[PDB]
């Protein structure tokens, strides 16, 4: 199975100058929650904004020209990424916009958090069809003094 995982603010906004304008501790710790044993997949641009490996997962990189760190899985397609990927029961991808584009049709399951932040942005998550997909966990938190919007983490399943 593919799922897409990301954080969204205002406009579907997620992301500005290769960084993600906001802190959100709880959102990053349901990140790691869902992510951590699981294979990742990313683009090279969002491997350059994380900036290291991500510990207890595997990290797989798409870029169409050669890996520059043996520390993860450089990958050319996007078949092959998920083919380094083996067999597995859950495959994670973790954007940017344009890796997030090519695997939306491949996908089983979106886990989304709607953050309530209005930020200029230049990367967009996909626009993606509501009829499609149904609502199987939502989840509400108000803004607190470790996280200064408030967000919504969700699940979607495919119809
Ligand atoms: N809010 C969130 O949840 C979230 C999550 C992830 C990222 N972000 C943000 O998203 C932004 C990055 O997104 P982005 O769209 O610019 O970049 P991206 O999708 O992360 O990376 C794009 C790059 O990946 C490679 N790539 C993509 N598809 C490929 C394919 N089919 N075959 C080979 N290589 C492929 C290409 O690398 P080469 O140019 O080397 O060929 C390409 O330029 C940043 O602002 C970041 O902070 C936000
Ligand atoms: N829900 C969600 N939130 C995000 O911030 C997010 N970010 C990306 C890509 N960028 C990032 C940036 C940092 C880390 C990171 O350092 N995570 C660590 C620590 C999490 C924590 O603070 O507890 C990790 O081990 O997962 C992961 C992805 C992709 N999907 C996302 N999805
Ligand atoms: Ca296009
Ligand atoms: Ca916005």
């Amino acid at each position: 199975m593919i799922s897409l995982i990301a954080a969204l603010a205002v406009d579907r906004v997620i992301g500005m100058e290769n960084a993600m304008p906001w802190n959100l501790p709880a959102d990053l710790a349901w990140f790691k929650r869902n992510t951590l044993n699981k294979p990742v997949i990313m683009g090279r641009h969002t491997w350059e904004s994380i900036g290291r490996p991500l510990p207890g997962r595997k990290n797989i990189i798409l870029s169409s020209q050669p890996g520059t760190d043996d520390r993860v899985t450089w990958v050319k397609s996007v078949d092959e990424a998920i083919a380094a990927c083996g067999d597995v029961p859950e495959i994670m991808v973790i954007g940017g916009g344009r890796v997030y584009e090519q695997f939306l049709p491949k996908a089983q399951k979106l886990y989304l958090t709607h953050i309530d932040a209005e930020v200029e942005g230049d990367t967009h998550f996909p626009d993606y069809e509501p009829d499609d997909w149904e609502s199987v966990f939502s989840e509400f938190h108000d803004a607190d003094a470790q996280n200064s919007h408030s967000y919504c983490f969700e699940i979607l399943e495919r119809r």
